[PDB]
């Protein structure tokens, strides 16, 4: 097929793979139980992304959806990825600040909605309805971000400064990167079709990698993961 976006996907496949192996090798060495906990979670994240980037690189996870008079290319493998990686990332922030079970469940549930409605919207054939779903998905995301900024940060102040400071960074990177996804979707192939697929894939790969390997590197090299 040789599609214009394949290179970004070949690049993102390689970064997710490298990041996975490094986190894997580093965590197989750690003896502390909950350091292990954080390692196990942070390694699985890019591992999943890798498999998905790799499947897409290989021609899977792609579907043509009809709307706006065109046969639009929609990479659904993405949601298969995010469906499990996004909640895992949230779990990590939750474990860091000792979030409560109820909080966690609510975050993972909101997260389920966000990716679910997102996909439904990416698949919708009535142009204008694609944005209704998008809207809902974004609302869900905002709920998540609100909790993290208002809820979590608050509980991160019952921990040691080292832990609170590691959390604020991770919280920050997350707020900035996550915020970007809905905008990329809106102006990209799934939305207005203004940014071409190849550039769109480049944006997502930069965000996916930053948010997973970038997030992992920061968290794992901190002593806040120790019991
Ligand atoms: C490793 C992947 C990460 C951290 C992915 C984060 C993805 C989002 C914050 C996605 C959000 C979306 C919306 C708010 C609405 C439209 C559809 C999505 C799923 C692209």
């Amino acid at each position: 097929t040789g599609r214009p976006e394949w290179i970004w996907l070949a690049l993102g496949t390689a970064l997710m793979g490298l990041g996975t192996l490094y986190f894997l090798v580093k965590g197989m060495g750690v003896s502390d139980p909950d350091a292990k906990k954080f390692y196990a979670i942070a390694t699985l994240v890019p591992a999943i992304a890798f498999t998905m980037y790799l499947s897409m690189l290989l021609g899977y996870g792609l579907t043509m959806v009809p709307f706006g008079g065109e046969q639009n290319p929609i990479y659904w493998a993405r949601y298969a990825d995010w469906l499990f990686t996004t909640p895992l990332l949230l779990l990590d922030l939750a474990l860091l600040v000792d979030a409560d079970q109820g909080t966690i469940l609510a975050l993972v549930g909101a997260d389920g909605i966000m990716i679910g409605t997102g996909l439904v919207g990416a698949l919708t054939k009535v142009y204008s309805y694609r944005f209704v779903w998008w809207a809902i998905s974004t609302a869900a995301m905002l709920y998540i971000l609100y909790v993290l900024f208002f809820g979590f940060t608050s509980k991160a102040e019952s921990m040691r400064p080292e832990v609170a400071s590691t959390f604020k960074v991770l919280r920050n990177v997350t707020v900035v990167l996550w915020s970007a996804y809905p905008v990329v979707w809106l102006i990209g192939s799934e939305g207005a079709g203004i940014v071409p697929l190849n550039i769109e894939t480049l944006l997502f790969m930069v965000l996916d990698v930053s948010a997973k390997v970038g997030f992992g590197l920061i968290l794992l090299r901190s002593r806040a993961i120790f019991g």
